[PDB]
Parts: C-alpha cells; structure tokens; sequence
C-alpha cells in the first residue's frame, strides 16, 4: 500500500496503451484514477486488471442519480474493491446520505466516499444558466458543508481552497485535488491536500517514472 | 425495430436474472434501459449481449462531468452502438454542447442525446439545500429550455409536464418519462415519446403479459 498522496489519472482511450504506462510504474509510488472514458470503454474488468497489478484505484465516475440508484452504484464499486469512489453533491443530501449508508456495512473494506462540489470547468456564467448566483467558490463551499453534514469522507477541492476548507470543515475531512485547473504538489500538500490527482504531467512525460519519482521526492 | 414507445428498465443485480427476463420478451415489443447498477457490475459487454439479442438500448448513466470528459464518454456510448444516452443538464451549457459535438461524426447512427433536468426524486426541500428556490417543475423547465438551446434531442420529463413541454419546446423535442399518476396511454396522449417502465413489468406476476397489456393500450 503506497504512502504517496499522488493518484495518477488514466485517461487513455486504449487498454494496451494504458497498461503499457501502468507496467512502467509501481504500486508503491502512486494510486490510479479510472474515469468515465476508460470505464465506459472497458467496464469493471479494467479496474480488476489494475487491482491484479497491485494498484489501489480511485473510481472517478461522479455518480449523480436518485438516492436508491446512487446507493446501489456505490455498493457496486465497494464490491469491486475500489479504494475511493465519488458522487455529486448536487444530487442532494438524501442521495449523499443514501450512498454513505450503503457503504457502512462494508466496514473496513468500504471505499472512501468523496463528493464533487463545483466542477473545475464551471465559471459564474455557467452557473447562472442553472440559477446559481453564488460564485463557483462560494457554491462549492456550500456544497462541501452539505457533504460534511451528510457524513461523507471529503470533497474534491482545488488546492487554492484547501486552507479555507481545512479551517472551516476540519483536519479530518479529506480534500482531493482534481488534477485540472499556482502550487507545486509540495505546496498543495502544505495547504492540507490529502490526495492529489495528477494526469498529463506524469502520463505525457518522456520519463513518467522519473517524473513521478521527482514529484514523490518533494512530498 | 420496435414500434412500441416502452423502454423496460433492467435493474437486476445479477446477469443471469436479467438475461432470463430478456429471453422471455422480444425486441419488437420494447427497448431496454441499462442503468448505473448493471453497468458498474457488468460493463459494456452487457450492452453488447443485449444488442446480440436484437434489442435497442437506452444507456442511462446520467453523465455529469467537465465538457471534454462528458464528450468522450458520450462518444464511447456511440461507439458501443446504443440507441439513447443521457447527460445531466446540471452540467451546464458548455458540457451539453460538447456532448452534442461528440456525436456529430456518428451522424444518423448516433444515439439520441437526452438530458436529465431535475431527478424524479428531488423535492423543493432537496433543491433548497443547493441554493435552488424554484419548484422542481420550474427548475426542470429552465433546464429543459437550456437543453433545447444547446441542440440536444430531448429531456427526461414526467408525464405531468409533457403538455407544457410540447407547447413550449415543440413537437420535435423528445420527452422520455423515467418511470420512477398518469397511465402509459395518457402519457402518450400528453405527448410523451418514450416511456421507461421498470418494476411494474419486471416484478409483475407475468412480465410478458404485463408488457402486452401496456402495449395494447398504446
């Protein structure tokens, strides 16, 4: 089990390429994030393929559904054995509560349950189309407070908001950075970030092993 | 291809139970919906299995992500060959436009691209926690108009709102009910294009006979 806070994003469109990157690195050095594109293409067998190679996996599908269905989906991810799974806080308190409750029987096998608040791509003009007039940051803080109240394990949060969030929501509440947009990984850790998703800077480097080693050497 | 507007929801937790039901019915009598639970359990191969049996499939995963990621996921669904796929309108206009653009190279073989507006399960009190002070129906209408403006094919909409939506958004804009009261016949009369039906069929005493009773009314 790695002691690195890095989670490397697998955003490949091809199984062979993805696994050609994953064999080059080492489960001791990072965890892996499987997102919508890879999961729609390959399904849970790809996650099993990563587990069999010794990696722990953040299943980043951002479930957003009615409470029962979200509950069943999170339980399915728990049965798949993943380390972390997320939901949209925009699904509301009852949906978040249903997901948390679906995971409690899993006890120590339960994945970490993290909520997306505001996506990184959302600016004020995107939000106003939807009736949201709080700034992205204020809306995110609001949704993060709702997530903590529902008992979830943490939120996805930019490093720029991590000191604010640790002060308001507490040291125990986990912050995961999304890997898209300044702070170095070391500075993001200093801010209180618990897990940092890193994508292209590692997967698109000429030496992803040395890149990842250099990131870890700083943390 | 089917003339029925019915889409039966496959919310089994086991492949064998799901396929036993699918073996009893026929693709001429309905299409099928594959949601989060079955897809997280079985993946795209389950969709392929349904296609091999002749069914058209609504892949109901409610993608809600940054624009580029939602676009790649919708393209993956198109590659899989599904009949309908959905996204959350709550993902915003740029996300929906990205999904629309991702399907253009698939042309007429693209899935229908439908947006979830407000989930059936959301009441006013659930929306208020999010800062939304409109009624579910009024918020849904706002998100539906946004979906039309972005050029998507339609929305998931209760039958109780279909008359309003056909008047305001036009006949060409597709309405899909979620099946989560109005009868299927009344829903069709109100303007519903496709109706999702789940446990009323799959947990009935005789699902083939239930489905035939529904189709006879339509």
């Amino acid at each position: 089990i790695t002691s690195s806070p890095v989670v490397v994003a697998l955003d490949y469109d091809n199984r062979d390429k993805a696994l050609a990157f994953v064999e080059r690195i080492d489960p001791r050095d990072c965890r892996l994030k499987v997102g919508k594109e890879m999961f729609t293409l390959l399904g849970p067998q790809f996650v099993r393929d990563l587990h069999q190679r010794g990696f722990e996996v953040f299943l980043d599908l951002k479930f957003h559904d009615i409470p029962n269905t979200t509950a069943r989906a999170v339980a399915a991810a728990a049965e798949l054995g993943v380390w972390m799974v997320n939901v949209h806080a925009s699904g509301g308190a009852r949906m978040m509560t249903a997901a948390r409750e679906a995971l409690l029987p899993f006890g120590k096998e339960a994945p970490l349950l993290i909520a997306v608040t505001v996506l990184t791509s959302m600016e004020a003009s995107d939000l106003q189309d939807l009736g949201i007039m709080l700034s992205p940051a204020d809306h995110a803080a609001k949704l993060a407070a709702l997530t903590k109240r529902c008992g979830l394990d943490g939120v996805v949060c930019s490093a720029q908001e991590a000191v604010r969030f640790k002060q308001e929501l507490g040291q125990e509440f986990k912050l995961v950075t999304p890997g898209i947009r300044i702070m170095t990984p070391e500075q993001a850790q200093q801010a209180g970030v618990d897990y940092m998703v890193i994508g292209r800077p590692v997967t698109q480097s000429a030496d992803p092993v040395a890149t990842l080693a250099s990131i870890n050497a700083s943390l």
